[PDB]
């Protein structure tokens, strides 16, 4: 009932699995483990995930509870109480420097560059021509995408599932979890994702699935969920999406082999539709 996931590392040539078969399975499963660089400090992010929901009486991060979507002119952002056990703080990179604590913005920058390197290995392995990467990824093949650094707290007193089954919206999710509860549906069976605090969980979102749907090896956005938590749980994730600013939306594309990119929908449109289905 626990998934047997491939483990990878970022090395001198990019994303290194144990062998080519291991990489192929990992990309086919749509989820794998990525070793956390030894120099990367996650302790401030872990603390933010434990505090952000607690209010201005709890230092240094409880005050972010007070920052609702209105403060950002973007309904996606700020503090959100979900219908599941989950409550969240979500912030897109254009606000990190102004709004996040400086050490949290730094964490977001590290993860953006790490995710950038991961995505480029995946795009190369898909055989998409390099000059199409920027438009295909809505800027994420460089550092031009939309990036959400999102903190999660599961309220165990709520008699809900932790987080309903869903696919992420974008291309790459880098997930930091230190406690059980994350499950994946591979081959129509729910399985627990092993907990390894020395690794990130990496998966693909809907944009990756759309982008590669006409390729010889389509990559899937893995269905996942968080089971009902009897004790509190927290985590955070870095989400890479096609640039989805209000007014500057880069679009979602499917790659047609030998032809080029065909536009499928808007990036914000996909995020809004997906969030709608996840919860209602
Ligand atoms: C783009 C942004 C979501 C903005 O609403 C990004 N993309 C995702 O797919 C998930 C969505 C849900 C599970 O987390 C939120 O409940 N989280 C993110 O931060
Ligand atoms: O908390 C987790 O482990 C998963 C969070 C998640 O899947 C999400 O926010 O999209
Ligand atoms: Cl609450
Ligand atoms: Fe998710």
């Amino acid at each position: 009932r626990t998934a047997d996931l491939e483990r990878a590392r970022l090395g001198d040539d990019g994303l290194d699995f144990q062998d080519d078969a291991a990489q192929a399975r990992a990309f086919a499963q749509g989820v794998f483990l990525l070793e956390i660089p030894e120099w990367l400090d996650l302790s401030a992010g872990d603390r933010f995930a434990r505090q952000f929901f607690q209010g201005t009486g709890v230092e240094p991060y409880g005050k972010y509870r007070d920052l609702s979507s209105e403060h950002f002119g973007d309904e996606l952002l700020g503090y959100h109480s979900r219908v599941d056990q989950l409550e969240q703080f979500l912030l897109e990179r254009r606000f990190w420097g102004e709004v996040y604590p400086s050490e949290i913005a730094t964490l977001g920058e590290h993860l953006t560059l790490l995710s950038h390197r991961v995505l480029r290995s995946v795009l190369a392995s898909a055989g998409i021509p390099e000059e199409d990467w920027h438009r295909a990824s809505g800027g994420c093949s460089e550092t031009n995408g939309s990036y959400h650094l999102t903190f999660n707290h599961y309220r165990s007193a709520h008699q809900d599932i932790g987080l309903s089954s869903h696919k992420d919206d974008g291309f790459i999710t880098v997930l930091r979890t230190t406690a059980q509860g994350l499950e994946v549906n591979r081959d129509d069976v729910w399985e627990k994702v092993p907990v390894d605090p020395a690794c990130f969980v990496v998966n693909f979102g809907l944009s990756m699935e759309i982008l590669t749907s006409a390729c010889v090896t389509p990559l899937s956005a893995i269905m996942h969920r968080v089971s009902h938590q009897n004790f509190d749980r927290s985590s955070f994730g870095h989400f890479s999406s096609s640039r989805c600013l209000p007014g500057a939306d880069d679009g979602i594309y499917r790659y047609l082999p030998s032809a080029g990119l065909e536009r499928v929908c808007g990036s914000r449109e996909l995020i809004e539709e997906n969030d709608h289905e996840i919860y209602m």
